[PDB]
């Protein structure tokens, strides 16, 4: 573990936006209004 310091900075915490469509479980304070897609 590194307490995600690189992910939060050089990847701008993008895991939040991924969870906000790959999981979208809760929405009181975060992204929850999209779902997964594909072409194959």
């Amino acid at each position: 573990v590194v307490f995600y310091v690189a992910l939060t900075a050089v990847l701008v915490a993008v895991a939040l936006y991924a969870y906000g469509l790959a999981f979208r479980l809760l929405g009181a304070s975060g992204p929850n209004k999209k779902e997964s897609r594909g072409r194959g």
